[PDB]
């Protein structure tokens, strides 16, 4: 009763134990300031097109997985408004490049919880029953309840999407993988503002027999999802 | 004439550490996973075929950094990827992938059971071997913090700054750096003191550090470190 | 320049390094449902006076520590409204005794974030700059950002107050202690609805040369606080 | 006869485990810190002046539970409180308190360095010694989860239910139970298979488990467990 998604370097999940009850989609950090028109990333002159590219593929995956009753998780990078959870180095670096965390930006205080720019874009907005992880690190597990939630939901398999490929997506995948979760990265459902780093982050997954999991795409997923 | 207790290493994208608080008592070198099976002649990677040279390249630069930091009384930490001999800490997926490529964790290899604690091939190579007082982290994950006492040890030693070296750049080195960075540690990657199975992935992992004002920390090299280390 | 508070079994903190910048008060779980008139604990017929007894001493400590610019932290036990962070056993036990987590109670859904009964009582309410930890376990560190926050604030010493002595107070103290924090329990600033368990939890702290830290009282603290 | 795959142990305040899902593959015994120095002459606990009879009392009941659970193929886990020999994992306060009462961690004792890994007094007593395949957790905290791989191991073994035994009831046993419970594990404390430095603290720690509908789990005894274990 095994089901697999075509993937590289191996058909996923490794053991074919692919069910709604043990599998989650995670949509990482699809926040206005990071990928929306007029957000701080746009205003900083970064290559915003590369982080908008995954929106439509993600929307298709999200619709398909909702329809089939899979677990859906979303994440938002951000800090408490009093900045208690903000490391001094993280803050200093952000100030040095003119995107200081907690400072005013075009859509509110940058990377600050409760602000408009920090929220998820409307095109990928959560619905009730889809857990949202608010995380202060680049890996979504650090200092959050993500692992607790995954464990109570008895999730074994994680399908990763979102931004950026080389930062929060890769870090969260690595954290999950170390703990035993079986992870699939959808290459057309992630992006970074450096395309080379996007492609390299994906390549890294596949090495050594799928060191961090396996890689597929939205069409292959939607076609074969049970 | 004018003396300062702030000290920096020339680094990219910013001089490191960010605040110049660079002292023996708050700074550690970490040498990641310089183990025989991974970089050594006759280990399991060698027995599979062609190319150890990329993961051996950092040995001499690491040795220079290690010697310099020992002489100046900096904290020195080493790590080893590996599993309990009964494999209780080995996830099923990790095991299955390693079996599928012919390097099954816990399976017999030319230097003992692959990635298995206590076996000859699993140990750190003699030329970078720890000495007394240099903590060794035995880790079952690619990130050295997961399921270990690394963070507890760092905190009791009041370590603020970490200098990362070892192998592989894109796997255990990058994962450990990301975990440390998230927790507030200030990290420097020495680019000539790491290497990977694919040189392009090595270079990309280094580039990733530098983006967005040094998202994971900063990058330097052994010569710049040794020259400016207080 | 060492400063100590009189305490049992040793003067606290162990090394006398007692400063506003390295020391936090933590006020644990002083929530309406747990200690307020008409909350679920009151309606169940427990002896509410034992968990109200610490309010006035806590107020005195809180005022003194605010005035001197010490770090102030508050905690609230609770669950996400969709109960994603609620273990099945925790839920089942609560249902079995007629205080089901997430079920309707006299002040709103029991132990559910955002509900009236779940919030901190008005007499001990946080002010801006005082971090609040929302925790799904009895130990406030589990699945939260408390440790991350303590580390960024460079906190070494923790003064524990709140309720209940034997559950969240003792558990949070034990977690902190294991990680190297130096902890003081203020015995008149905690309570439980079984006074024997309160007293025993306090006794446990002092054994073996102060296995979990040291114990004092609000008067001794306020008198000697630098 | 009507047969069921739900099975319960008579326990207080509720029959355990809550859902009756009690099988060898999902259930572990954990034997906490039955080490020579906690329950034998010359140890840490001995140096503090406590009465050894209270911590020896659980030996025979634990032995019976251990034998029964081994025979039925249940998971068996053991723990040892202790520190790396260089004391890198030893908080300064923990060390200072132990020195103040004359049982300094790492100081020489009649059975080796107190609470120091690799020393004779730190090892598990022979009457409860692990066998191959029984994971041992070496922990620097009073809660066995802190800074260890216990959680990772539990998760890879798909353990849901934990039966706790060992010493001391109010310190490492209670702390480990609370950590497990918070993470969703379903825990049973065997009251005749634990003991403490003060019998009243033992009894109170057990009572604490039962309050509020079994806030930390449920409580039973060796005879009830062995009688009903599937």
């Amino acid at each position: 009763n095994r089901h697999f998604i075509d993937a590289d370097p191996y058909p996923w999940p490794y053991n074919g134990a692919l069910r709604p009850d043990n599998t989650a989609l995670i949509i990482i950090d699809m926040q206005t300031d990071f990928c929306g028109k007029g957000g701080y990333v746009d205003h900083m002159g970064y290559d915003l097109s590369l982080v908008q590219a995954p929106i439509e593929p993600i929307k298709r995956v999200l619709a398909a997985m909702r329809a089939k009753g899979y677990h859906i998780i979303h994440t938002r990078e951000g800090h408490r408004p009093d900045l208690a959870d903000l490391p001094a180095n993280k803050r200093w670096r952000s100030q040095r490049i003119g995107a200081g965390i907690g400072d005013p930006g075009p859509c509110g205080r940058i990377l600050t919880r409760g602000e408009p720019g920090w929220d998820i874009i409307p095109e990928l907005y959560p619905i009730e029953g889809e857990t949202i992880i608010d995380h202060p690190g680049k890996g979504s597990f650090c200092a959050t309840d993500l692992e607790l939630v995954l464990n109570q939901k008895r999730i074994e398999n994680i399908i990763l999407t979102g931004i950026t490929t080389d930062v929060c997506v890769s870090t969260t995948m690595r954290e999950a993988n170390d703990r035993g979760y079986e992870c699939l990265l959808l290459e057309d459902c992630c992006g970074a503002t450096d395309y080379g780093n996007h492609l390299a982050a994906i390549k890294m997954v596949k090495m050594q027999g799928g060191v961090f999991g396996s890689v597929s795409n939205s069409a292959a997923l939607v076609e074969a999802l049970p």
